[PDB]
This record gives C-alpha cells, structure tokens and sequence, in this order.
C-alpha cells in the first residue's frame, strides 16, 4: 500500500514536468509556478518518501547512519513547506485574478512568477533553516527512543504555527472572500466555485489530521496518537501525490497531454 503513493507521486509529477516543457500551449507564467509546485512535490516523492517507506518496513530500529537522520527530517520541513506555501501563493494569485481582473492582467508578467517561487522557496528554506543546525550537533531535534521522529516541543509547536496554520487561516480568508466574490458566464462561475471548493476541501481534510494531531502528541494515552500520526503522515505524502492532478486535470490542454503522454 505504501509503495503505490511513491509511484503515484513520480508519474504525476513527472506528467506535468513532461506537459509544461513539452507543450506550447502551456507556456505561461501560471503554469511555471505549476511547474515548480511540481517540482517540490517530484523531490518529496524520492528523497523522502522511499525513506520513509524504508522504516516503516523495517520499523523504529533504522538501518541508515545516526549522522543521517537530521537532515532527511530537513528534507521534509524543506519540501513539504514549500508545496504548502506554494498552494498559499495559488489560492492568494486566484484570488487577485478573479477579484480584480483588470488589474492582475495588468500586472501579470514572469517577473511576478520568478518573485513568487523565490519568495516561497526563501519561506521555506527560513522555515527549516533552524533544524539542521541545532540537529547535526546533538539528539535535541533528531532523536527519540531510536525512531528519528522531530522531538523537539520548542519547534513542533512553533514551527507547525508559521508553517502551516498561517497558511491555513490565509486560505480560508481566501476561499471566503473568492467564493463570496463570484456571486454561459454563470455556468462559468459556478465551475469555478466548484473547482475551488474541491480543491480547497481536498487540502484541508488531508493536511488538517496531521498537524492537530501533532500539536496533540505534545500538549497532551500516546499510544494511540503515535499510530495515528503514523498514518497521517502517509496522508499528508498522498496529498503531495495528489496535487498535480486536481490543479490540472480540469483544464482540457492538461487532460488531452496527459491521455496522449500515457500512450
Ligand atoms: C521525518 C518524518 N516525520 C516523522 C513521523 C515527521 O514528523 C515529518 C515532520 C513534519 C513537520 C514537523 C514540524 C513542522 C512541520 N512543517 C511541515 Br510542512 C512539516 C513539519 C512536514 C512534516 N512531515 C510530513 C512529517
């Protein structure tokens, strides 16, 4: 089961790596933001993900080096971030776009892409730019009981706020506000509001879990908690593994490249 999210991951991804360089339709300023979006997601799936799976197999006792552990752990406050942030940017520029069109036409160029992936990059490099370097030296960030799982309260807590439920409350005020503004055009708006609901609700019920959870196996029967974590992280990987799809699969262009690139 857990070797089917890694595949899934590393053909989606691939799929858009292959239909935004290999398609001049596609060819846009939108679409890079896309393509680096897929981008994290395509290295989330290989330099994590099979680690991953690797200890679930060969459970808590790890067989890679001790020195190792603090920086896949890096990997994934580095990666996941940064699709979170990217998914934060998306909804942000949907929403300059479909309030005030006029404007965002105007101002629409590259230039704002490269802005855009260089500031979320830069979020999430400053977000996980403390753990290798309070991790390589010492077990405060790195090690618990021989299970290579983030056991530090003063960055779970602190770093899931700035990481996650800042992004959260700005996409919520962003879904409201958007959803509260689109109110053959209607039929239009109406897919619109239904796309962005799906996507929206996607997110939430598959990131959400995880980082209650987590705040909860801090403040707070651990047993369970840790099972439950245990799978919500696997949850929160399949989202990475999902999200190039439903942020392309309803655009027709994307469709017919990905029904022709899978023959
Ligand atoms: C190494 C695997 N692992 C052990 C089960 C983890 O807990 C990993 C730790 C994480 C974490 C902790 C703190 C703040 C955070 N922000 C973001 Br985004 C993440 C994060 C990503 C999250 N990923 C999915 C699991």
């Amino acid at each position: 089961l857990t070797a089917v999210v890694i595949i899934l991951t590393i053909a989606g991804n691939i799929l858009v790596i292959m239909a935004v360089s290999l398609e001049k339709k596609l060819q846009n300023a939108t679409n890079y933001f896309l393509m680096s979006l897929a981008i994290a997601d395509m290295l989330l799936g290989f330099l994590v993900m099979p680690v991953s799976m690797l200890t679930i197999l060969y459970g808590y006792r790890w067989p890679l080096p001790s020195k190792l552990c603090a920086v896949w752990i890096y990997l994934d406050v580095l990666f996941s971030t940064a699709s979170i942030m990217h998914l934060c940017a998306i909804s942000l520029d949907r929403y300059v776009a479909i309030q005030n069109p006029i404007h965002h036409s105007r101002f629409n160029s590259r230039t704002k892409a490269f802005l855009k992936i260089i500031a979320v990059w830069t979020i999430s490099v400053g977000i996980s730019m403390p753990i290798p370097v309070f991790g390589l030296q010492d077990d405060s960030k790195v090690f618990k009981e021989g299970s290579c799982l983030l056991a530090d309260d003063n960055f779970v807590l602190i770093g899931s706020f700035v990481s996650f439920f800042i992004p959260l409350t700005i996409m919520v005020i962003t879904y409201f506000l958007t959803i509260k503004s689109l109110q053959q055009s209607i039929s239009n708006e109406q897919k619109a509001c239904k796309v962005l609901g799906i996507v929206f609700f996607l997110f939430v019920v598959m990131w959400c879990p995880f980082f209650i959870t987590n705040i909860m196996a801090v403040i707070c029967n651990e047993d369970v908690i840790g099972a439950l974590l245990n799978v919500f992280v696997w949850i929160g990987y399949l989202s990475s593994a999902v999200n190039p799809l439903v942020y392309t699969l309803f655009n027709k262009t994307y469709r017919s490249a990905f029904s022709r690139y899978i023959q």
